[PDB]
């Protein structure tokens, strides 16, 4: 590579996520004053276990679709063979969400948006798995000590799905040339913008590993309590992702066909 061909890159990732990053941080901001009444919180957990479970399957799915976008509009990732592709989003995007999730989160009251308001980790009590709640809750403030910028997350978030040690793919050595040019990409930015230190400051791997983990863990919990349910009720997409074997159906395969 060269200094104009990585300066381009940073551009290039930063323009990508600009036009997938789901809802505008400007947008999330505005709303930290709209905040759910102490009667709205009985509300949600007076809810059922499933209803809870359904609504909040239905919000990861619609997040991961735009991570998908994003991949698609990465460079160099639709120039990968269809399984390595495959390979980064199953492993990745719900990575790619978690670490979004945290410009979603406000520190000041320990608060998540949640369909159109905000609310604490009380609000999910319905849910029946309060250790992943708080697992997310504790991620989500941590990365928000940080204080991570748009082009930063954009950056970031590009080399978490484009990792070469990413079991079962094919052309390990074309991911692991993609991943050096993002990693430079990442690293000038940060140097330009005297941001180094950050760095060490970073979640390790193995955190976001766990709370996918976690995730999955719980889901099949719920699944033996209900599983007509994860049948009918959950998205097509976010069974194939999580749910055992829902991996029958490759509703990913489409979304990355078309465009
Ligand atoms: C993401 C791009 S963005 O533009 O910043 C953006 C856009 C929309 C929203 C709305 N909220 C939302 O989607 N929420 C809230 C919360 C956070 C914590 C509690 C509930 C949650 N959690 C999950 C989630 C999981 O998030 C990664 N991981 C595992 N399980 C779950 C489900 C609770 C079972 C999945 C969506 C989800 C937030 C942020
Ligand atoms: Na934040």
């Amino acid at each position: 590579a060269s200094l104009t061909e990585i300066e381009h890159l940073v551009q290039s990732v930063c323009k990508s996520y600009r036009e997938t990053c789901q809802l505008r941080l400007e947008d999330l901001l505005r709303q930290r004053s709209n905040i759910f009444s102490r009667e709205e919180v009985t509300g949600y957990q007076r809810k059922s276990m499933w209803e809870m479970w359904e609504r909040c399957a239905h919000h990861l799915t619609e997040a991961i679709q735009y991570v998908v976008e994003f991949a698609k509009r990465l460079s160099g990732f639709m120039e990968l063979c269809q399984n390595d592709q495959i390979v980064l989003l199953k492993a990745g995007a719900m990575e790619v969400v978690l670490v979004r999730m945290c410009r979603a989160y406000n520190a000041d009251n320990r608060t998540v948006f949640f369909e159109g308001k905000y609310g604490g980790m009380e609000l999910f009590r319905a849910l029946g798995c309060s250790e992943l709640i708080s697992s997310i809750f504790d991620f989500s403030h941590s990365l928000s000590a940080l204080h991570f910028s748009e082009d930063e997350i954009a950056l970031y978030t590009a080399l978490v799905l484009i990792n070469a040690h990413r079991p079962g793919l094919q052309e390990k050595r074309k991911v692991e040339q993609l991943q050096y040019n993002l990693e430079l990409a990442f690293h000038h930015h940060l140097c330009k913008t005297h941001r180094q230190s950050i760095l060490a400051k970073l979640p390790p791997k193995g955190k976001l590993r766990s709370l996918c983990s976690q995730h999955v863990e719980r889901l099949q919990i719920f699944q033996h309590l209900h599983p007509i349910v994860v049948q009918a009720a959950f998205p097509p997409l976010y069974k194939e992702l999580f749910s055992g074997g829902g991996e029958k159906h490759k509703i990913l395969h489409r979304l990355l066909q078309d465009s």
